[PDB]
């Protein structure tokens, strides 16, 4: 654990990390639907469609166990409403006890699979019910057909959205914020999906972690804080653990990482995460997250209008992602597996000290490099992140990072594009998207590009002078860094924050989490 | 009809060369068992070694006592077998002609790519253009299937070709000897008829705009079917406001040259087990209209290109018609007009009227593409087909997504789209498939009109562009290729024809 | 104290001129109803000619003299008009048989002169001061003029008429005289002679502003301008504190340590205080923004029409305040109290300093997510107003370089005003009137204070939706004012004379004015 | 500043009386632009919404 530099005496040294949430507080009770529901204390919501019929009514099929609430809910009082996407209605009476009930529903649409786009909106509208009411329990019943994944991706986007991350709060402090302390699930056949509401905490948690550092900003979270962080995680979980410094970093020859982190006031720290299964380890892994805590890019300043700079403190999306799987294996421990989280982290800055545009540096393996472009460092820092992660005898690396502003072009704020020199591999990634949930698209590695990195005087380019399709001019560059392990590169840049709300996402952390568990 | 035109001198016809130079060249596939002669002309080797650019050894037996000795391991360790690397000499033979020997270096990979293959056939034509010959013999030391032999065929055929329409000597014989020759020769006239429709659409995408407007590119279209036996329909101004198709009629309001709607048909002898409408956008200049490309890399002096589409919409035609495939009918649709500036044109803000009565707000002039095609899907549609594929320089995003080399296809149906990528494997035009993110439709729904034109958020382009077109298409299979990054080749300054060869192996494939 | 260096040759000090020229003329005043003595010197007589535009000059003042009153007999004058700034020299012999030097500058048609009429007026007559070595200089009144605007008049020919030659060296004027005599005649001069001296403590307090704001970053920087600021209270015989960053950080002013963060010049918070004798009725702090040098941090000023190289002016609204406490400490007004104050940095790119995006808590403890680092301004000042709030004043006025935007609301003449309190807005924009430092009030529009709400911090420093910058930056300074009187006025668009090339000194009079009519 | 929704009037219906107590409307706040609204029966069990902004 290193010690914070500082300019000033009011300059933080730790970023604030809320381990127990409001969320962890919460009683989760799943209830068979076959039973009937009790309708009692805090607010009980209907989950409901209509198959075929656009904007159909809202018809309640679920046996409620109270004469009074049935009566209200049958279907000539519900016609009036519609099951159109998102929307929503409040409901009061008094239950057979006389005491007074709140019920309502959510609108699901009319499509009787929903996407996990639509199954977000639905969450989203289920937490506006919950914002600006103190309630103490929310009961949920499934009306409509869910699979036991996306049972479980209801439940972590519920505990996702309704958490507020008050951090940084400090005379602004939301004065009703009051949680659940119950939470009631009715749906058919519960005992298949119960097995789901533990590991849907885990993955919230691990989601809400990784998110809590991309949102803390970069004079809160620089390369010494962050690897403080880690190292705090890792002692938390009883995960083996090792922070590589500069001279360690310039014994194993990490010129090119080494020289991304030259203009910045903070030491360069290397993260090094490992979990052992007990047993018989039948599958070595690594995770390399991109690190970079603040991108200023370099001499290639963020400057160019649409460049925001203000954003930057989001670079390190991909090490959050790392850590915040690393939470969910640590904690969910699973068995034959070997797992390396890694993060090459360093910031980059405008300094007297720092590495010049043009400078030709030579990484781990010996390549030399010649750089075009400051602003393109991350694919500098994973190339050695990379040499390393091939030197502890892998099966896969797996590599996530938020490389390039191309992927907004591309596949847009929703789903990461992946690259890879493996097929299996490339499968495993999109499969585990699948049962994630968290959408990803296989892009290729275009190998007529590769000539545009040959450089006159270095062993190659950093950039292409002449191919703007830089996601894969930016994979073709990597994969030169990975001799003979399969790979796979997934470029998270233009989902990992949430314009609309304000936030990270935390992507990635449920994405690796199942890709470890399946294999 | 009758080109308008400003002045006497603008041109009223595209100047077409049908009788090309590369089909005088007669064509003879040899097995290599038998040894190579080497009697004439200029005789190429293509070898590799899978020692990394490793030197030149030559495997063949030539029957020749002087280029034998010419070939004889000592000499050629002195050359290697980098991709695209060449030398060739001249001597005499054995009965004291004078003969041209050469390699080309194929690399260290047993498996050519097609952008191996092209860089290989790019230094076989470099010494075709510096030299006077009567005959090229090829000796393939290679391992090459017959869909990338036919692929080297077509590719030499088309960069061989020089077009000199617009300016104010080639080989008669080609020699090619591989191994298993028999299985090759069927390739050698298809070949042939794939480099013209590859040819064709490039001498239409190349032609300047005043030669290539929407009235003389129709003319062409027309000429095209007559000569093939297509049925063919030009559709006016008349008729396309009789259709109500608001949409097209707008982009071209505010051009001097009247929209013009191409419909050619072929029809199979036999049974018509598939029917399919091929769509393509035939913008003959696109300024940008009001929303004018005055950015910095907008490249404006580039947009004659923008009906890249339609080229490769007849050049297919020009091979379906000349392969004449069985059990297929195929309709080959554009809907050709120049997008201009003028006190006529549409403006930013407009809000429009589909032929399917679906209203739109126009949030971009220079997003004319997808106006154009929604009239011609809706059109397609009502033509009973069973597959829509449409093929477009769509959005200049895909430079970011894919590049150059790669196209992008996004459709509705996995089954087509994936007889599209079957097709780009056997035509040897790479695409690749880019999904069409149902999270994105919500920012196309307009506060005034049914539908927005474009998003003022998502930067997403190409697949913001592909939600608008899909909801144009209400029943059927579609697909729809996005050549924006690919029509164009800037290092050598000429349009590739790109689509020509995949849409017609998509037909042939069923 | 100690000015760091990166070489020997770097600057430790800012070089001001104290004793100017200006302050050796001998100033006299006559009254007009005695006549006009013409002896030596240039005489020049300030004619106008109502209502008809254009009009024929003519000279109603007695003179003294009977070849010059024949010169200039209304026969003669016709062939000149007076269009407002238009000037004519005359050559001739008086009664003694020596040679004089006579002319005119015209004023106009219209009997009331604006502020920039005057000026206009002022700026004429220094062109006939220029390129001629003269010993004396009289002006005749043939206008109309109140008191304020007599004092305007001085003011403003003091200023014009100085040139600052502290940066020549090889190319120092080789010509350049200045006259030693100033000659008035006007009607009842009794009631103007008291204006005579407080113009020339207007003056040099303008010209104190200005020196320090064209003073260059590298001679004028946080620790060089503190060290004057000090050596300016001495003497003054000012209370003076400087505070450091030790200080600063017990303090917490996390949002102006923030900004200096990357500088090698040490943050410093310049405290002045003037109390008069006796009984204090009304506390006064003026705050003045002090960047040495702004170069946008890693929002750096970039974009083209950012003039970068003008930075230096960003200290123009500390210079102001400095200036002001020069005239409050000569004039030495009654039963007031006067903080001058300045949280004084430099905003640099270096591995040091604050990103965009960074949270930061100033000493209010409200929380702070940076949004830009180019509006540094506002933070530094947020810190000196809770700063200034807990000195327990009546009346908390800041003075600027503030935003852009205001070249694109009032451009480069008046400056704007916002506020908390009708009353205080109304005494700066009386001000305004007798200092003839034109202002204007803008509103503070609370609508747009949502756009304000930060995600993770207490508020956000900038709008990224609203472009109306000089409002948004208002709405930020009010959440630092809890419950005192307050007003800003922003003279980013007014500070530098484009023209001129130079500094205007704008807001020292306007300031000085403010504190004497509070005094009476 | 955000604190509790508390409801004046008197309203002649005693189902909405009741929703509309003390106790039940301070889970509420009256932050600028909340709002909350309930569909009930009254007391001729007709169905009527009740809400506050
Ligand atoms: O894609 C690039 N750079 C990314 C970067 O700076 N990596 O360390 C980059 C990554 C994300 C963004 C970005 C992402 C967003 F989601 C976004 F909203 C934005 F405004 C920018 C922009 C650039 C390259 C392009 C080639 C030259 C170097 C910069
Ligand atoms: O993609 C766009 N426009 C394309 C167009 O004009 N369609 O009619 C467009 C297509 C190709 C290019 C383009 C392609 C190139 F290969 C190229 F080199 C170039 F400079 C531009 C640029 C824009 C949109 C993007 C949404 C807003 C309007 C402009
Ligand atoms: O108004 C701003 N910035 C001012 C600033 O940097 N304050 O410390 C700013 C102030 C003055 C100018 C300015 C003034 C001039 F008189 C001038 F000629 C000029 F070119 C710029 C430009 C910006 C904002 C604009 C939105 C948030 C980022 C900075
Ligand atoms: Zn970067
Ligand atoms: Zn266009
Ligand atoms: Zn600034």
């Amino acid at each position: 654990a290193s010690e914070v530099p500082q300019v000033v005496s009011l300059d933080p040294t730790s970023i604030p990390i809320e381990y127990n949430t409001p969320i962890h507080d919460i009683k989760v009770q799943v209830y068979d639907i076959k039973g009937g529901c009790n309708v009692e204390e805090g607010l009980t919501i209907f989950l409901v469609n209509n198959p075929g019929k656009e904007n159909g009514p809202v018809k309640i099929s679920s046996k409620v166990n109270d004469k009074q609430v049935s009566e209200f809910l049958k279907d000539e009082n519900m016609e009036k409403f519609n099951v159109k996407l998102g929307t929503s209605k409040h409901f009061y009476m008094f239950n057979d006890n006389k005491n007074s009930v709140a019920v309502g529903y959510v609108g699901c649409g009319s499509v009787a699979d929903l996407s996990e786009a639509d199954m977000k909106r639905v969450v989203l509208s289920l937490v506006t019910m919950l914002h600006d009411n103190k309630l103490s329990k929310l009961t949920v019943v499934f009306e409509i057909n869910v699979d036991k994944n996306l049972f479980r991706f209801f439940l972590e986007t519920l505990f996702y959205e309704y958490m507020t991350d008050e951090r940084f709060k400090s005379t602004d402090k939301n004065v009703n914020m009051e949680y659940i302390k119950h939470l009631g699930v009715y749906i058919n056949n519960a005992d298949t999906y119960k097995e789901e509401v533990e590991k849907a905490r885990v993955y919230y948690f691990g989601t809400y972690y990784a998110s809590q550092l991309i949102a803390a900003p970069s004079n809160y979270c620089n390369p010494v804080s962050l690897s403080n962080a880690a190292v705090e995680l890792a002692q938390k979980l009883n995960l083996e653990y090792k922070i590589l410094g500069v001279k360690e970093l310039e014994e194993l020859k990490m010129g090119a990482y080494l020289s991304v982190g030259k203009g910045s006031m903070y030491p360069n720290k290397f993260i090094h995460l490992t979990y052992k299964s007990k047993g018989d380890v039948k599958k070595k892994i690594a995770l390399v997250g991109k690190g970079i805590t603040f991108d200023s890019g370099g001499y290639n300043l963020k400057a160019a209008p649409g460049s925001m700079i203000d954003l930057m403190k989001f670079d390190m999306s991909g090490c959050a992602a790392v850590l915040g799987c690393a939470y969910c294996v640590g904690t969910l421990k699973p068995e034959n597996v070997e797992i390396h989280f890694l993060s090459a982290v360093c910031e980059n800055m405008v300094s007297k000290n720092s590495y010049r545009p043009g400078d030709i540096i030579t990484a781990s393996n010996g390549k030399t490099i010649e750089v075009g472009n400051t602003d393109a460092e991350g694919r500098l820092t994973l190339a050695d992140a990379l040499v390393y992660a091939e030197k502890l005898g892998v099966d896969y690396i797996v590599d996530i990072a938020t490389l390039t502003g191309a992927m907004l072009y591309s596949l847009g704020t929703s789903y990461a594009g992946v690259f890879g020199n493996n097929e299996e591999l490339i499968n495993k990634i999109l499969q585990s998207s699948k049962t994630s949930n968290e959408p990803v698209w296989w892009l290729p590695i275009i190998n007529e590009y590769r000539a545009t990195l040959n450089s006159k005087y270095a062993d190659i380019n950093q950039i292409s002078s002449s191919v703007k399709a830089s996601s894969i001019v930016a994979s073709l560059f990597l994969k030169e860094f990975v001799q003979n392990t399969a790979w796979a590169h997934i470029d998270i840049a233009g989902v990992s924050w949430n314009f609309k709300a304000r936030k990270p996402k935390g992507f990635g952390v449920r994405l690796l989490t199942e890709f470890v568990l399946n294999d």
